[PDB]
């Protein structure tokens, strides 16, 4: 495939990957916060 192409992608759901978790977390510590707030 072309070098960039699967880097664009690699660049994009290597880092977007652990960047959504990193939102997921931050959105399950803010869900734990919004969950113990209540």
């Amino acid at each position: 495939v072309m070098p960039k192409q699967i880097v664009y992608w690699k660049q994009w759901l290597s880092l977007r990957n652990p960047i959504l978790v990193f939102l997921k977390t931050r959105v399950l510590k803010r869900w734990r916060l919004f969950s113990k707030h209540e």
